[PDB]
């Protein structure tokens, strides 16, 4: 099966003009023998130069946040001004936000849903913290967040959405997530899809891994059946996001 | 003192197109300015690098409508390390709709100011109080709480980089409507709680801005006011009214 896959780089709250330039020129010099969809997620600053000097046909860039309307909204940027600007993917209810910015699982459908809705192609990211998983709560939290999303979509609208799964319970605390853990929550995700929404739409998803993933680790994970990329964190920043992209073959 | 070198913001919130914005850019580019006025252009982040790129007009800098102190694992999120590296020195910090919807206390817009003032930005801080608050004659007490909490981390030398703008969030969209003599009042309590806790000398170097609603029709009447040393426009800043707005404070 294996649907495109995709390589998506959250770059995060970082970067210089000086060290993204040389980032964004290896990038430019790299080949990809494969049909693969590679991200770039930069801050908002950086969009402008992103979108200047990437030229790469395999890249597209993207934001890692953003407000469903205009106005007044000191600080924050909207979907309509990213839109405006050529920006036509995004990252949206990253850990980060959830957990730092009060974002909601309502908030962040409603934001899925205004995105899509504005032919975003978007990246909705999921995922259960320590205490669910040490509960055995994984399933009932991962898939109320991915309800939350579905419940404001129409069957259509999935052709722009990506579900990204983070192990949040792995992310700081000290646990090791393990290729096998990944897979198992992937198919779980998975397969609430095709029970709920439908076969069809399950089997063209991309599900994406948004753990620790670095070079050594991304080929054992893209191995599993259910594993359709990844979103990656610090590693992004370095050259050895293309051993990343490379290990998606 | 006789008054200090004003000060016209435009905070143009979270808004803007890059048609509109360079017509508007261009407005400004073509503008005479008499005096010494120092203007400044807070776009959204996105819009910093074309703002900066055509905004040649040398009496205008541009400038950020917030950030975090530092860079890190915050998705979605703008550093003042990275604004700096952008060429950024001007920075709006706890204007009253991150207050009021993106969780900022005063303590937390405190850290930010100092962060910002640290970093060598100069920085646009702002300050208010709600409608119960006005109501129930806490004015006082809150705006000077408020700017407490900034002062309790600088230093006498910080205060060169910063500006105060008093927002009257109790009359925005309120239905209640502040009169210029009210600003004046506010402005001026702010003053004397400088002068005394701070010092005259940074008291009367410091710039208040008013930042209620200011058009081309009231601006005059506002910057007449003996504390009022600029504005942080709203709605405004992103007509060509800016221009009378700007006009106004000579």
């Amino acid at each position: 099966s294996k649907p495109q896959p995709i390589a998506a780089a959250n770059w995060k709250c970082n970067g210089s003009q000086q060290s993204l330039s040389e980032l964004i020129d290896l990038f430019n010099s790299t080949s990809i023998n494969h049909d693969v969809q590679c991200v770039v997620a930069s801050t908002f600053v950086h969009l402008a130069m992103t979108k200047e000097r990437l030229s790469h046909p395999k890249f597209v860039i993207a934001a890692q946040n953003a407000i469903a309307k205009s106005g007044a909204f000191t600080g924050e940027v909207s979907l309509p001004i990213l839109k405006d600007f050529g920006v036509n993917w995004i990252v949206l209810g990253h850990s980060e936000r959830r957990a730092y910015y009060g974002e909601t699982n309502e908030i962040v459908a409603d934001k899925v849903a205004a995105a899509v809705a504005s032919g975003f192609m978007v990246i909705a990211c999921i995922g259960e913290t320590l205490q669910e998983r040490e509960s055995g709560r994984t399933a009932v939290v991962v898939l109320t967040q991915i309800a939350a999303i579905a419940k404001k979509l129409k069957k259509a609208d999935w052709a722009k959405v990506v579900i990204a799964y983070e192990p949040v319970w792995a992310i700081g605390t000290g646990k090791v997530a393990t290729p096998q853990q990944a897979q198992e929550a992937h198919a779980l995700i998975r397969s609430w899809v095709s029970s709920k929404i439908g076969a069809d739409v399950a089997g063209e998803l991309r599900i994406l891994y948004g753990g620790s993933v670095n070079g050594k680790n991304a080929r054992t994970l893209y191995q599993q059946r259910d594993v359709n990329g990844f979103l990656v964190g610090g590693a992004s920043l370095k050259p050895e996001f293309v051993d990343i992209i490379k290990a998606t073959q």
